[PDB]
């Protein structure tokens, strides 16, 4: 059953085999679309089948298909399966798998990238310190010194699940929030929640708008940890406008390395509950959401405001246009400072090449509209005009409940 | 079963139970979602007048009342004997409200139940939809103080007999391919632009020529007919600060009204059923105005601007597009044409999303097309959560007629 997207605005038509191989569900139905919902211990008994499916698209992909080394794989998974209830990944597939899972992610527009991951196996830690210390060496490693490199670091892989390891921050680099007794928020709304667990299990927070929260590491599912990422390894950028010289004078600034580590991948059945991995922003993200979002920083009226722009009535589109200028100072400061940074016009322009690669070379790209398309400028970006199909594949990247909701506490 | 959509910025949940009342299918499956797609018998007749008499009689608080009941026999009687059906008025009026209401692409719908409708049903001739086109026209342009309205003709008998109105919109500027290999005016519109001339019109040749209404009326080949210009309203461009901007020679007409659409109520197919409502300014400025397959006109506007081209992250295209939209929103308010901006017809679907879920137990939308094509995240609906299923009464997309007409 083949299935054609069409590109309204270069009337280019793609065909659509790959999602023949989606297992996992989408939350839609014929009768809903769940398209815009923000979230629509395994058994040897399914282990096993997963960990086939898995082998044999990694053989494949290295041309070795069916070969005695492919057959001898299986046997020996299956085997250690049986005898273990569950199997280790050779390093060669784990790179695979990690590799997979970007380049299986819809939601991600910088997958034209997906190929050059480079993939840290931190399968032999054991510690919170030992994880620190992972953790230290992938950012560094990615920062770069401003000349950012795409990573992933893979903890060891969900046993019980009574011993999981797990990044307790959202993401390795992030600014404390702090809510006030009179109601307001200091610093990022976002981390509100999470920056009152730190506190509460011994950061002593400075309090200002833009701290940086420390890491908060759970080992083999011990009790977390709190760890200071050394600060001359946290690059930042203070941002100004190239035409309003008031810009810098809001006092803001963002961190170069967008680095999610909430996340739990899956390959081959096996689930790693812990695998931070970073790339480099695309403007709007903090242009737009992290400093325009009314549930953010959301400097949207100061910003206004100092621009000296009507603000009587919204059809001024005061907001539009000092969202604008915000925006063009992110990319700015950034690319003043020579920290990696992508526009979403460069990003989205991207995504339709590496698109359309992809329907040629794997026969489709799962992609979520929804996400893919910019929080500004829609329209203007080849990416609203593109038709996708959204599907599930493995390796994947998938969401995971807060630990802190989980969490057995060992005292 | 019961379904709840969330909206991140407010925290706010809401229940759908409304989507338990879904009939037909969304092209999605439980393995893959075609969201961003645009386009996914006496026997069969029965059941959905079954269907739609019920939620009227409903609405109108006598379910199952006599009259109900009756009504009902009425009109399976006249189906099994004339193989359909004619809707009393009450019946038609509240169709097309309802067609709106279920309308999932619609960010408009907190107007729905102001809908004015006309029944054409009585219409014969094409120059009978001319002159109930003119009227609607008319009547909806208000002289600026824009009324919605939707004029219904004649439902589908044998297919062969079908009113349509072959324009994809009442008032729509052509579109010329020239030698230059470029297009004249409107591109989205070079196409019917040419079956016009193909008829016969004189085109005028210019970048906003207000095209000519071509009507087919019982199946008969179409006939073409010039809207009366003192009927079209329409709104020169200029800039509240770029005196320049009149230069760029910009203008568009003040009233939106979809003609293409094919309107469902109870089973019964109404081919022709044109409606309009008003613009919501992004719908000109951004993708009228800058789409690259339309009048793409963002590079002028910035090298008047003086914007530095050179580079994409010097955002120019982002600023140009804001400045445009203001001045879209501008002219139409200088002189008084209703338009409404993104902000304030987002804020008002939220609303409308509320009163839906409480008193009607949710509200179909489809997020792709609601959330604007500019400034998404900072309009209320881009942090909504939406559920999109198809209810019916409902207007549905329908072949382009020079594709299935036999002249
Ligand atoms: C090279 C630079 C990269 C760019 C420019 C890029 C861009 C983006 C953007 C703009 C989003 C949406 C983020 C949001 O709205 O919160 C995103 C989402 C995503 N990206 Fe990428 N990305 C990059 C690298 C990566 C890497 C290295 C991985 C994985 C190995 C990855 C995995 C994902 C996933 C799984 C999501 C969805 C996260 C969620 O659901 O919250 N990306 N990316
Ligand atoms: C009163 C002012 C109204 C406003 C502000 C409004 C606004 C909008 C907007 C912004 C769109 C998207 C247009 C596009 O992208 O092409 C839309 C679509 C739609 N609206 Fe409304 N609308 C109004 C009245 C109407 C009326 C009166 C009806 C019908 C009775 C209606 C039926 C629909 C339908 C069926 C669609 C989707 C059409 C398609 O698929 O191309 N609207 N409306
Ligand atoms: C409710 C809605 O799904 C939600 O606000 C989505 C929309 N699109 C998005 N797109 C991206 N890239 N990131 C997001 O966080 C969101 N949020
Ligand atoms: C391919 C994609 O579905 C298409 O470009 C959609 C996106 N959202 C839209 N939203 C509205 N309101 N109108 C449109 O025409 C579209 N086009
Ligand atoms: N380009 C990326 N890798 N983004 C990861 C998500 C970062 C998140 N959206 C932020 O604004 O901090
Ligand atoms: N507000 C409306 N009723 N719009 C109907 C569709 C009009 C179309 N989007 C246009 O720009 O011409
Ligand atoms: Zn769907």
């Amino acid at each position: 059953r083949f299935l054609k997207v069409k590109n309204w605005e270069t009337d280019v038509v793609l065909t659509d085999t790959l999602h023949l191989k989606s297992t996992l569900e989408t939350g839609c139905t014929e009768h809903i679309c769940m398209g815009s919902i923000m979230l629509p211990v395994r058994t040897k008994d399914q282990l096993f089948p997963l960990a086939k499916e898995f082998l044999d698209q990694y053989y494949s992909s290295i041309k070795r298909f069916g070969s005695k080394a492919h057959m001898d794989r299986l046997e020996e998974v299956n085997k250690e399966i049986e005898s273990t209830s569950t199997y280790q990944l050779k390093d060669t597939e784990l790179i695979y798998g990690a590799k997979h899972a970007w380049r299986n992610a819809s939601r991600c527009v910088g997958r034209i990238q997906w190929s050059k991951l480079q993939v840290f196996d931190a399968r032999d830690c054991t510690t919170a310190h030992g994880m620190f210390n992972y953790i230290c060496n992938h950012v560094k490693y990615a920062t770069n010194k401003g000349n950012l490199r795409s990573a992933i670091t893979i903890f060891p892989q969900r046993t019980d699940g009574k011993h999981d390891f797990r990044v307790w921050n959202s993401q390795l680099i992030r600014y404390a929030g702090y809510k006030q007794p009179d109601g307001s928020t200091l610093g990022d709304p976002a981390n509100v929640q999470f920056t009152e667990i730190c506190i509460q299990q011994g950061w002593k927070a400075p309090r200002g708008r833009f701290d940086v929260l420390p890491l908060l590491l759970q080992a083999n599912g011990n009790d977390p940890e709190l760890f200071q990422i050394p600060p001359e390894l946290v690059l930042e950028v203070p941002i100004r406008h190239p035409k309003f010289d008031w810009f810098k004078d809001l006092g803001l600034k963002w961190y170069g390395l967008p680095a999610v580590s909430n996340m739990l991948l899956e390959i081959g059945g096996l689930e790693f509950s812990a695998c931070p991995f970073s790339g480099w922003y695309m403007g709007t993200e903090i242009g737009v959401r992290d400093y325009c979002d009314n549930s953010r920083y959301n400097i949207l009226e100061e910003v206004a405001k100092k621009m000296d722009l009507d603000m009587r009535k919204t059809s001024s589109l005061w907001k539009d246009q000092a969202l604008v200028e915000i925006n063009i100072a992110v990319l700015y400061s950034f690319q003043s400072d020579k920290v990696t940074i992508v526009d979403h016009h460069s990003a989205t322009e991207s995504f339709i090449k590496h698109m359309e690669n992809e329907y040629r070379c794997r026969g489709g790209c799962p992609a979520d509209w929804v996400w893919i398309v910019p929080p500004m400028s829609g329209s203007i970006t080849p990416v609203f005009h593109q038709e996708m199909l959204n599907y599930r594949l493995t390796p994947s990247f998938e969401y995971q409940p807060d630990p802190w909701n989980t969490h057995v506490w060992k005292g």
